[PDB]
Parts: structure tokens; sequence; C-alpha cells
């Protein structure tokens, strides 16, 4: 239908096709910074106090195009930072403040991010001054932290180092083609995975209650669950909501139909700004943001215990803002004129949202907030800890936290590992340990499967998971179905520990090795052994420095989201995946941050290496096992094989030769590489006659890339 | 509505949004070969005789799964090769066999490319043997050439060098959301630019004549027009149809309703193959491809004059193929039994497509073909020329042609340039000529605008245009309205020619300089002088070797598609553009092979330098013109400036200050950078405090790229 410059593509002719562009997000060519750029280096040199001072100058310097409530943009900036982090979800670890995504589509034009577009525009003079040394990602969330401290709250600390990106993160936010649409519930109130919001374009919940019904008791069930799915428990949730509504006010001064198009749909001349309003001045006094007109506290620019003193201090009755939105006001005209107007007007009466009353009406939130009514210091403590978690949740290993405000305290949710407490294995020790692992009885399959089990639990979205920690032998990973607990895993683990014990006893100097490194090295040792069986002498690069975590450093509930329901690299398909196998493979490869070439060598390599879940013959197109050849590619391209969906319809295929006899069996994941015109192209590369040396080179680079995915401790 | 891995994204929310992904086509990460892969160097090592011998072995080895007509895949490959080359179009330069795009969507699944899927599959054995030394793109068309030569036609030559791409070139193929749909004609017949076919998914025209109506006279008008829009005049067109239809047959044995889904829509087990038919055996003698059943000649695996002897030897009556396709057969039962069956069956009568008859019904075609009836040697000669052109039209400069089979003869369609006659200007002479161009009194705008005019004539689609040839002083480029001929251009030519003489006829020595690189050098000296005005000492790098073409080496009607109806880099926008200015900018930058970073720095760079068409102040956001600064970027992010469309709605905007006076004017092209969320990110990089050296550094790398786009003579 359309020009490519305007969006036309192959997806238009075949709507449901495999979209391989998820394997080339943020390509170097789109990046203006050049290959040598390293943000971490830059921001480590930034003057934090100059930055803070300049932010605090922006916060108190009102701008005519969006005048500042109470002469302070602070509350506006805490909501910005809360919304930027607030998109995070646990199921896949996507969203979050990590990549500065609120500045792009569709997040920059979510209905719930209305007036954040001006909010980030106000911070331009800060970015202007600090340039390369300060990512918008870092600035957006830091501005909120500064807002907090500016207005009287001592934050627990802050980590710099979020890398700014240049095109939007393609995230599934839901199936609704309508803003604020809700097609995400089944059963009683079961919310569709991976989502962590109640409707499309909202951060968590409806400010007017479930589906717009201002029932605080019901709303609490939505707050409990969305926040759960953003890694927040009851105490953190409560802490955050009260902590947050302690500052600022909502905006709904006129009718919402008087508000223009969201930033993405808006006129060129609006310069990236959206929701331009025709009500009065359309800003400041006359500002419509949500359509709700609430000022929770008498001190909207100061941290105190006023929020709870009000919530519990008055009785609440349902009412309508000047835009027709549900909210609560204090009964019997009580508190008449106690709350101040943003722009000097007369005082107002106490107001709360339906969701604020959830904190008072829900049994659990009741016990928590009535406690902080009487003991306000516990609230600061819990908000401090929660806010730090909020804006850092998706920054992964603490190695990534940069700057003078990063505190020393280790947090369980950071999935911490011990510091390196001995000398690391040098070249001679690695070569020693490789030989030992090869002499241990463990097979190529066992070592490669265990190594892959451990490293491929990493996801690039929130940077959780991976081989570091040696968590493969801890719960839950030790009992994951894909890691095949009742399988060989425990034989492999016990063997690697004995070698760990052996080496660490006989070891020279003060060199000691971790189990975590040995798992990975066993993989590297096995890939060398296989390469030689195939007539190649290569060594597989290993990078030491993994440490072993204890069960107590490993939150079992938090690691549950990291369990694969599918792994196409092991020909594993569990139940409950949203899409057919091959779409789950691209997603798994996207999570491991792999290119299409890198995904392709790994599948083919791993199949002939025997990495398949339960050692199934699906996609093992080779006569020689324990041998790193390109056989998978050669055979998938063989036209002597006729492929047919299996008689016992089980998601598998039969490859029959000329005689009629089955030679090969395949999964959908296996066949997709002969079927997808773009994957076949990659298969014709590594399936050529000159191709086997290149296949081994590229497999090893890929495998190494995966083993090192969580290694921010050495980058 | 959908997951990103199923194609879901921001276009779903905002359908007509500027799609910047056109600027990162073929990302390096999706390429499995590696940054250091050099195809030129690979193909240099091939045994072309051994390749040919292997191709010949493929053509004569029938495969069970698609058996060979007359035991020879030659003609199928000729059609494959013809279809590969035959998507090209002059308006765009896009399409062609140059990228081996026929193996990817949407071209692999076009209705007209039916059974070509099988034809390419047949070549795997060759590609498998040769590996990286042979691209699919080269192999597809070379198989065609080999075919011709194996069946007794000596071809003019062949050049290797077509690099395989890894993702489909997304090209605008038409409005139609239906296959074979037609929504591309207005008026009597005027075809929609930039299209060069009469329906969606057709190479040129309907075999059954316009809209299935088998009027040979009318079909000829369509052949003329589509073939013209693919660079073929009447002789070439007639030579090609005749030459091709000397070989093979059409396939329409049974009903099209019994033929399956095309490759992109077909089940995994078919392994990238499509249109599987349930009619009979579904292959060979039962093969259905178009629905037409025509064998043109009596020696379908041999070159002779029998196509024309048959076309003129009989009288043709309208009939229907076994599939209800219009086609012609010899009246009066004549020529019964004379045409052989592809698989041993009995003889059959002569048959011709409606479009074949166009060749004796059309006055011009008729003159041309009736000549070749008695003068076959002139058909041989013209076909060889046309086929060569067909297979090479998108190769660009002759320097790109590789292998032992490239002929010596210069051809006018290759837009040739003289070889380098005498010695090249060295470092002393470069800086000497530099200083001398600055001391010319030609202004920074003049020098820069002229240098851009020349180099930005290039398009990386067919690799035509650019500053080699010094064609800016020749017709039609010196007349191009965007090159603003009624302005400075003549004076700039005069003055650079004057300096050319002065340098060449000054000091005896072996060194000579051309006007071609003097235009580029002058632009380069201007940009050195501009950067000095804003306090940077830089050497803009420059490579010599450009040579001057003559008017006689410049085909004025051929260069007419190379004319910009829009150049956003000069803020020019003519009439007749299909899309608004900002889209035409992204298309332009795509044809210049630019990245979004590169586009961005060049616009703002060229804005302040004075490169604007008619020197308009639109986007010239600077106080100090002819000085190289990041001003454009600083100023587009100034919030003190309010943008509104101009009262005289001329596509222009006004940027007023606090006082309400207009400080700036801009077009769509200018403000898109301050409006689009991804483009604003880039201008926020170049407009920050620390950016000026980086802007300049990047502007010059981007500039040296545009100047060098031509220069396959030196890489
Ligand atoms: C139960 C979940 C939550 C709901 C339903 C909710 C809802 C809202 C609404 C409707 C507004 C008014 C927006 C406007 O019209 O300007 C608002 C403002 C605000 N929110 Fe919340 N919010 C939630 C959680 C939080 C959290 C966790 C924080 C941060 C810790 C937070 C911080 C703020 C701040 C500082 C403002 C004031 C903005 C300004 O003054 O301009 N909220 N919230
Ligand atoms: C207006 C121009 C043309 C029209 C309308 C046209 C139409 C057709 C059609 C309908 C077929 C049969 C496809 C099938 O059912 O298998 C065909 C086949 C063929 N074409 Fe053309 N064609 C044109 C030009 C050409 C050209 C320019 C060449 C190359 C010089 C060419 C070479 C061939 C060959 C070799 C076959 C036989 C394929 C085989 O034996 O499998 N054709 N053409």
């Amino acid at each position: 239908m359309k020009y490519p410059v305007e969006g036309g593509g192959n997806q238009d002719w075949w709507p449901n096709r495999l979209n391989l562009k998820v394997l080339h997000q943020n390509p170097a060519v789109a990046d203006p910074m050049g290959a040598a750029f390293d943000y971490a280096a830059e921001v480590a040199t930034i003057d934090v106090d100059a930055l803070t001072r300049d932010i605090e100058e922006v916060m108190t310097t009102s701008q005519p195009w969006w005048p500042a409530d109470y002469g302070h943009y602070g509350p506006l900036f805490i909501r910005m930072a809360w919304h930027a982090a607030g998109t995070y979800r646990i199921h896949d670890g996507r969203g979050g403040a990590g990549g500065g995504m609120q500045r792009f589509a569709p997040l920059n034009s979510w209905p719930d991010n209305a007036s954040l577009d001006k909010a980030r525009r106000l911070l331009w003079p800060v970015k202007k001054k600090y340039g390369k040394k300060l990512s918008w990602a870092d600035l957006i969330v830091f501005a909120g932290n500064c807002a907090l401290e500016s207005m009287g709250f001592k934050t627990f600390g802050f980590g710099f180092g979020r890398v700014d990106q240049w095109e939007p993160d393609e995230v599934y936010w839901g199936k609704e083609a309508t803003w604020l649409g809700d097609e995400r519930y089944s059963g009683k109130r079961d919310l569709e995975n991976p989502l962590a919001a109640v409707q499309m374009g909202l951060i968590y919940v409806n400010p007017e209650g479930p589906n717009g019904n201002p029932d605080p008791m019901a709303a609490a069930v939505d707050i409990r669950e969305t926040f759960r799915r953003m890694a927040m428990n009851d105490v953190e949730t409560a802490a955050l909501i009260v902590g947050g509504h302690t500052f600022g006010k909502t905006h709904g001064a006129g009718p919402a139909d008087l508000v223009g198009p969201e930033p993405e749909a808006a006129p060129l001349e609006q310069m990236g700004l959206g929701w331009k309003s025709s009500y009065g001045t359309g800003t400041g006094k006359d500002a419509i943001t949500t359509g709700i007109e609430v000022v929770w506290t008498n001190t909207p620019t100061k941290w105190d215990n006023s929020f709870l003193e009000i919530l519990y201090g008055y009785e609440w009755e349902l009412t309508k803002s000047p835009a027709g939105a549900w909210q609560y006001t204090a009964k019997d005209g009580a508190g008449a004129g106690t709350i101040p107007d943003p722009f000097g007007g007369p005082g107002r009466s106490p107001t709360m949202l339906a969701t604020d009353l959830s904190l008072r009406v829900d049994p659990i939130y009741e016990r928590i907030t009535r406690r902080w009514l009487e003991h306000p210091e516990e609230l600061a403590d819990e908000f401090a800890k929660a806010w730090y978690k909020l804006i850092h949740r998706d920054m992964g290993p603490v190695a990534r936290y940069l700057g003078p405000l990063v505190p020393k305290q280790t947090l369980l949710w950071q999935d911490p590992v011990p510091a390196v407490s001995h000398d690391l294995v040098g070249e001679a020790e690695i070569a020693s340990l490789k030989s030992q692992i090869r002499a241990s009885g463990l097979t190529v399959s066992q070592l490669v499967s265990t190594a892959w089990a451990a490293a491929s639990s990493f996801r690039g979205s929130d940077k959780r998971g991976g081989a570091n920690g040696g968590r493969i032998r801890l719960q839950p990973q030790v009992g994951w179905e894909v890691n095949d607990p009742d399988g060989d895993l425990r034989k492999v683990i016990r063997t690697l520990e004995e070698i760990q014990e052996s080496f660490n006893s006989a070891a020279p100097g003060n060199i000691k090795v971790s189990f975590a490194d040995l798992v990975v090295l066993g993989g590297c040792a096995a890939i060398e052994k296989a390469a030689k069986a195939a007539g190649h002498n290569i060594t597989v690069p290993f990078t030491p420095g993994r440490t072993d975590a204890s069960q107590e450093q490993t939150d079992v509930e938090s690691f549950a989201v990291l369990e694969p329901k599918a792994d196409g690299f092991r020909n594993y398909l569990g139940k409950g995946n949203p899409l057919p196998a091959e779409y789950m493979l691209l997603d798994k490869a996207n999570l491991l941050t792999l290119s299409a070439p890198e995904m392709t060598v790994l599948v083919g390599g791993l199949r002939v290496l025997g990495a398949n879940y339960k050692r199934l013959p699906l996609g093992v197109f080779t006569e020689a096992s324990e041998s790193l050849t390109n056989d998978f590619f050669v055979n998938l391209l063989d036209m002597g094989i006729t492929w047919e969906p299996s008689p016992a319809d089980d998601g598998t295929y039969q490859g029959k030769d000329g005689s009629g006899k089955v030679k090969w069996t395949g999964s959908r994941v296996d066949l997709v590489f002969g079927s997808n015109s773009e994957l076949r192209a990659l298969v014709e590369v590594y399936g050529a006659d000159d191709a086997q040396p290149k296949f081994v080179q590229d497999f090893v680079a890929a495998w190494d890339k995966v083993m090192n995915l969580d290694r921010f401790d050495v980058r």
C-alpha cells in the first residue's frame, strides 16, 4: 500500500511473518557517537555537584510555555522519573528507565505520559551543558532524585551509566489498537503476560479505579498485581505511592476534548510537544494532564507526613473534577481552604484519588500505612529503599552503577555476587583445568549443555541472569525443566565442584577458582575437544572472574521470571508461549542480544554438539556426534530430503530421503532455517564447501559472546 | 496490536510516520561475512571456465522435484536472469539484479516470479561449490548468460561484482494491496511514477495484453512504456522479447486454483519453495506457472531465427490455454505437429502470446522485426547488446565490472568518463589549487553549492550520477532547475575552467588537473575556509582522479531521471513529489547512501554554509553565514523561539522570539529535525555545548562520503 519512507514493507503482504529486525535493534549506523564511544568513561568524569546545582536551577526557574506549579518543577520531575522507570515488567524485564525510552515512541505519547514531553524539554539546558557526559536516560531519573532531595528527602543514593539509544525499543505493550483499551484479562482477573499495566498506555493502574469505577477496595487488587509485576511488594508499593503523592498535584482544569494530539501525532511546529490545550492558557493554571484535579498535600513541595495525616485525617466522598473525572474530597466541607493553589489562588479542600484511598481501605495497605501514620521515619526508610529499587531495577549487575553517589550496601534484588577474594586463574591454570575437565568423564553434550544452561539465563532487557554467580546449582535454576533437573545436571555439578576442590587445594600461590568459572570453562573445554574431532585446532576464549553466590544471595521468587518457557537453542518448547516456536527463538535470541548470523551458528553448532533438551534427535543433522562440524547447514540444504509434518502431530517433522525412509527429524525451530528466505540465506553461508573453518570461528565468537553476557565486572 | 517479533511496532499507532529505517538498510550486524570481507578479492580468484562447466552440468541434469523441459534448464534460467534484471526502473534506479533481491521478499513471491523459486534452488550445487567467491546475485544472472551460450548464442560479455545483501531492499512497488491489482494509471494510460510495470507483481506487462484484454496493438503501447521505463528503446525491446522467446515455453497445464501459496506464505516443510500444485504430478509436464500454454519455437533449446519465422510464417487466431488464458494459435490447423513436447509427448501447433503479436501488429516493432526476418545476424547483434545492458544496467561505473569476461568497448549507457590521461595532482598541487580557489573570489556558498550539485546527483540504487565526469557543466545537469542555472552556476563553471587552464598551462611538468575534481576540490576549499571563520584549522580530505566527459558521452534523455524534483539538503522542493518534503529528504538521503546521523549533520552543515537553493533564509539558523558552526542545531532547540505556519501557506514557518518578531524562517525539512523524536535526538547531540568540534569532524566525514560516492575507480 505505502512507500517504505512512510512505512510500507513485507509485513504488509504477509502480516504474521517472522520479523528478523528484532535482531538488529539500535544498529551502529543509527548511532552518531562513533565506534570508540564509551559512555561509562564519560559519565565517570561528570561533576555531580555542578549537575545537581544546574538541575536545581531548572527546577526553580519557571518557563512561560509551561509555568511551574508552586514555582517548583520538582514534583513534575519525580513523576517523570517514576513514569520512566515505571514501564518495567518482570516477565521479560523490558521497559524501565534503562534506555531513556520515554523520549521515543510509543512511550513519549502514552496517555499516562501526558505533559512529560514538556517535562523533559525543561531539562534540555542541563543536557546542553553536560553533553556526551550525560545520557537522557541518566538525566530523566536523576532529575527525579534531585527533585526528591531538593524538597527535603534524603535518597539512599544513585547510579550513573544508562546508555542512551537512538531508535525505540520494540516492546509488546499489549494487543489493543485503541488507547486505554483493555483486552488483557482472562479468568477472574488474570492479567495477560508479559504485561504489568491494566490498559494500553498506562503505567500501572487506572487513577479512577478499575475500568473507571472508583472502588478503592477493587483498585487495590490492581495496584497489588501491577506493582508485583514491577518487582514491588506490599510495603514497597505503599511506600512509593505515599512517597510520591507527598509532592505535587494532578491536572484537570478543563474538559479533555479541549486537549490536542499526542506528541507523535502533532503538528511539526509544536517541535515534539503534544497535547496542546485550548482551555484558557492551556498551561499552568489551566493545565489538563489527566483530567483529575487533586492536590494531595498542604505542602506539595516539601517532604513531611502530611499525606497520611490527610488520608486518615478526613472522611472521603466521591466527586468530580472540572473534567468529569472521579476523585475524592473531604466530607462535610472539612479542610475548606487548607491546600494551596499552584499559582497563588485561594486554598482548596483535601482531595485524594480512588487509588490513594486503596491505601486506607485495603486490609494489608491499611496495616502498613497506619503504622507510618504513627511512625513517619519508617516511611522515609521504606520509600528510600523502594525509590532506589524503582529507578535501578533494570540496571543489572552493580558493576554498572557509576559515580560518587553509589552506596556500598549490597541489595538482594541486585542478585549480588561475592567480590573476587583470591588471584585469578592465569593462562597455565586455564589450560590445566581444561585438560582436567576433559579427563573427568563428562561428555561434550553434558559440558556444553550445562555451560549454555547457565549463561543463556541472561536477558539483555534488565541485564539479570547469566553464568556469573554459579546459580545453576542453586534454586530455582537447578530444578528448571529446561535445565532438566532429573537429568545429568547434578552429575555435572558434583564433578565440577570436585575439580574446584581439587584445583583449590593443589593450587599455586594464592590462585583459587570458582565453580561459576568452571561451568563455563567446561563448555569451552568441550567445544575445543569437539573442534579437534572435526579436525580444527582452535582454543575457545575464556574470561575468568565469576564468583559463586550463596542460596541466601539468590532470591528464588525473583529468579522465577528468568525461567525459559522456550529455548530454541536447546530445542525446548514448554507450554504457554504466546507465539509458535520460531517466534520464541527470535525472542530468546533477542534477549541474548544476538544477531541473525550469531543466532544461526549457535543453533547449528549446538545441535551437533548435543545440547538439545533430553538429547532428542530433532535437528541433529549429523552422523558424527561429539564433533563440531557444519553438518546441520549442509543437511538442511540437501534437496534429497523431503520434509513432511509428522504423522503423530507433535510439532515435529520427518525428513525422508529418496528410498522413502526417514533420515532426519526436525522441530519448527529447525526447519525455519531452511524455510525463512532470510535465514536460508545465512544457512547457505555456513553450508557452503568453503564454510566449515568460518563456521567454527563464528560459532566460537558467538558462544564466547554468550558466556560473557553478564560480565560487566570486566567491561 | 502485535508482538515486535511478529512485526508489531510504532507504525501501527502512527501509520504515516516518517520511517527512518530506510537509512539503516543492510546493517553490518545482519551481515555474516564480517567487516573485512572483500568480494572483489574473492571473485578475482574464480575459475570462470570451471564455473561455466558446473552451471552447464546443472542445466543438463534434470532433478526429480522439478524435471527439466526438453532436458535443459537453460531457458528457465534465462527467464530467471531476465526476471532478476527486469525489476529495474529508471525513475528510481531501484530494482535490478544488482542485489540478488529475487531470493528475498517480496520479489521471491511475486506472481510473475512463479517457479523461479525452483530455478534458483537448482543453482545451490554451484553456490555450494564456490562459496564466498560467488554471490547469488552474480550466479543468478550468469546462469542466464551461460544458458544462452550453452544453447548456441555467443554473448557480448559479462561482469561479476554484485554483492549479496542479507535483508530485502524495501522498494515501493505500487499502491495495490492485491496481487495483480492495478491502480497505477490515470488519464488515457499515463502510468504512475516511479513504476515500470502495469500491475502489482508483474515484471513488465500482462502476457494476455492490457488488463487481460488480448489486443496486441494495445499491449505494444504498454511494452513500449514499461520497457522505456527500464531503459530500453524499440530495438532493444524487440531484440529482448524475440531473443528470450527463442527459448523454452510457458507453463499452464492445469487450473491456477490447484496451485498453492507463494514461497513467503507457504508451510515450513516446503523449505522456501512455493506454489506447490496438486494438478497431476504438479511438476514437469503438469507444471503450471502463469496459466498460459505456449511454445514459441520449434527448437526451444537452440538459438536460431525460428521465433520470427513462426511469428510471420503463420496467421494468428485467439484461443484459450488449458487454464483459460488468452493466447494465439496458427489459423487453419497450420503447423500441426511441428512444435516439440518438453517431455516426449506428441507434436503441437504454433502458439504465441498476445504480446508476441505486438511485434508484428505494431508499426514500429514490425519494421524492426521484419528486417530481422531476413537479417538474423542483426537480431543476434542487437540481442547481445540489449541482454548485456539488461544484465548490467544497475552495475554503475564500469570500474565495478569484474572477471576475465568484461569487454573493452565503452558504451553510452554506462555514462562513461575518459581514463586518467596524465599524472595526478599531489599534496603540493592540491593545497596550491586550494589556496588559489579561495583567492578566486568565488564565495563559500558558491563553491559548496556547486560541489554538492555535482556529487549529490549520485544514487546508490543503480550507482549512476555523481561528480566524476564534470557533467555539471554539460546538458542536462547545467540546466537542472535545482542547480539553479539562471543563477551563479555559469560563473562558477567559467571561473573553475579558468583556474583549470591556469594550472595546466602554467608549469610544464607531467601534472594535469580536470574540472571534475576542481568542482569537488573547490567545494572542499570553501568548507576549509568556512571552518577557519569559526576558528577550526582542518584539512578537508580530497581524492583526485575524476575526469571530464564530453557532451557526446552524456545521454541527455538518460540523465533526465537523475533530476531531483526535491533536494532537502538544498531546501529545494519542486512540484510533482509523491510525499511531503520531509519524506523526500529521507528518500534522498537513502539514495545518497546516508545514515540518519550523516543526513542530520549535512543539513545543518549545509544550511549555515549557504548551500540553499536561491540562497533562501529557510533553515539558515545562524548569525554568521559562510561560517561552519553547529548554530542550526543550537537554534532549532532554542525554546525562546515559537514556531507557527506562515500566513501565506507556502510550506514555510516563522520562528518568533519573546517580543513577537520573526527571527527565523524554516520549511518542513528544517523543522522535522526539531519535531521528529528520533531526529531531535541527533540534533541534541550536535547542538550541545561540547559538540562543535564533533559536528565539524562529522560534517566533513559525511561530506567526503558524498564527494566520493562515485569513485569506484579508486576503491
Ligand atoms: C498506584 C499507582 C499510581 C497512580 C494510579 C498514580 C496516579 C497519578 C496521577 C493521576 C497523577 C496526576 C498526573 C497529572 O494529571 O499531572 C499523579 C501525579 C504524580 N505522581 Fe502519581 N500515581 C501512582 C504512583 C506513583 C508513584 C509510585 C510515584 C513516585 C514514587 C508517583 C509520583 C507522582 C508525583 C510526584 C506526581 C505529581 C506530578 C506533578 O506535580 O506535576 N505516583 N499520579
Ligand atoms: C513484454 C515482454 C515479455 C512478456 C510479456 C513475457 C511473458 C512471458 C511469459 C508469460 C512466460 C511464461 C512463464 C511460464 O508460464 O513459465 C515467458 C517465458 C519466458 N521468457 Fe518471457 N516475457 C517477456 C519478455 C522476455 C524477455 C525480455 C526475455 C529475455 C531476453 C524472456 C525470456 C523468457 C524465457 C527464456 C521463457 C521460458 C521459461 C521456461 O522455459 O521455463 N522473456 N515470458
